[PDB]
């Protein structure tokens, strides 16, 4: 499937490290401070179809 980037931090199932999806049980922190998209383990909300 083709996925899209994350719009908020603490979301999963979205592109984060490039075309690599932030897999389930991991969530993407959108940088808040010139930082880049960072997918880390934990848990997060699934990105809804359009915000």
């Amino acid at each position: 499937v083709v996925y899209t980037d994350c719009t908020e931090s603490g979301q999963n199932l979205c592109l984060c490290e490039g075309s690599n999806v932030c897999g389930q049980g991991n969530k993407c922190i959108l940088g808040s401070d010139g930082e880049k998209n960072q997918c880390v383990t934990g848990e997060g909300t699934p990105k809804p179809q359009s915000h």
